[PDB]
């Protein structure tokens, strides 16, 4: 059974696979943060700009199986068309996401791939496994295929991450009254240490869900 | 001897390597529009939105030898830095852009990419090749990395590029009086065929060079 907040068909707005089609399955819930407004200021993951909480989105609902969920992602994408790709996201997927959804993603021809705060053992089988590291969280995941880290954030080691098993370093501005404000830093961080690349949230920009 | 119009230092605003610091080596002149606005109309070519006339931009003039345009784009480069990466563009860089420069950047631990129109012969050498199509042009470029195409030019035929040999198929709106409604059409698209991702030119939202 699964907890899925929304599941929306769109282009990737952020990340090494930004501007690519895929359909986005947001789970419910996180390990990091409950949801509501009145925890935030004392949760481990304090500057989220997602709802997550419940099961009332586009799409949303408590699939009963795999298949179920399944089906609902592959009828998004359009008919006859190749190149199926999911988004598992949240919340914190790897709070749900198990080998059998897996699997059957893999069995409908889809590509999968997964943003987790990395605080979660992660499966291998995953095809795009990215991490974006919480500061004052645990990492357990120090390896995968993008780090795509939010900066600033306070206790924040970023060079550090570089040491890492990643084959894309990116860095995130934070969004929020100080956007504007990251993205300076963003970029000032990466032409000074060339090795990240940066990573803009477009969706935010064009305004596409 | 080259002619460079310009050589900055910045993040690539475009394509699929969006976000990655490198150095735009911007050489002077083009085969399919002289530059000159009244020469627009009339081009083979008549969206640019780029000054390639002249070498009086910034680090722009003329290198006698490779050494010479090699030591100015690693000169931009931070001090005790790697992964050097330079964009041969313009222009058209495959005007100037010979096996020397290449042999030269290689030698100066440069990787390199290439901004092509496609209608001129490219170096197998070159490290990421990039080929932006036009509609009314030849396009003896069959194969590369990147398919970036500009949407929308009348005469094009979008479906019969994607089956070109490039491992990344994008398309990028337009930019002009139309930007914002190209944007909407490239979105469509590609979620209309997946095949296809968008490439947006972040550096004009995040207005960096
Ligand atoms: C909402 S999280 C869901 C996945 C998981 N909980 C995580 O933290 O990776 C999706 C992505 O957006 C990033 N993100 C969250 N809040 C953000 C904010 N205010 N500004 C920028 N990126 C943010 C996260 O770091 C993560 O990479
Ligand atoms: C200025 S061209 C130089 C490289 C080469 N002359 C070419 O056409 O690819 C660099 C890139 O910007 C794109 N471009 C030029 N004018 C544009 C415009 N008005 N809107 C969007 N992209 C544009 C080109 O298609 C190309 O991919
Ligand atoms: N376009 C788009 N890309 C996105 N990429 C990632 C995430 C996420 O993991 O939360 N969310 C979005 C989103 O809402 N829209
Ligand atoms: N940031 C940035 N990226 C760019 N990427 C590509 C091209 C080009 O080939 O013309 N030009 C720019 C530019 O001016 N700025
Ligand atoms: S870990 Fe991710 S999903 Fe959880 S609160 Fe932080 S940003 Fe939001
Ligand atoms: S071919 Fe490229 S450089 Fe030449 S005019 Fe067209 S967009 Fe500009």
């Amino acid at each position: 059974t699964y907890a899925v907040k929304e599941i929306f068909y769109t282009l990737q707005g952020e990340g090494a696979n930004a501007g690519r089609p895929a359909v986005f399955c947001r789970f419910a819930g996180c390990n990091l943060w409950s949801g509501r407004e009145e925890d935030r200021a004392q949760a481990v993951c304090r500057f989220c700009d997602t709802d997550f909480v419940g099961t009332d989105g586009e799409n949303g609902g408590k699939f009963k199986d795999a298949d179920a969920l399944v089906a609902t992602i592959a009828g998004l994408w359009p008919a006859g068309e190749a190149h199926r790709f999911v988004v598992c996201t949240g919340g914190e997927p790897m709070l749900q996401l198990d080998q059998p959804l897996v699997d059957a993603l893999h069995a409908a021809g889809f590509g999968i791939a997964i943003e987790t705060n990395g605080s979660l053992p992660v499966l291998e089988s995953i095809d795009w496994i990215c991490v974006s590291p919480k500061a004052d969280a645990p990492l357990v995941v120090t390896k995968g295929n993008e780090l795509k880290v939010v900066i600033p954030q306070d206790n924040q080691r970023l060079a550090d991450y570089a040491k890492l098993d990643f084959e894309y370093f990116l860095v995130q501005p934070m969004d929020g009254p100080s956007r504007d404000l990251n993205t300076k830093l963003a970029i000032d961080w990466c032409k000074r240490h060339p090795q990240w690349r940066l990573s803009m949230q477009t969706h935010k920009y064009l305004n596409i869900p």
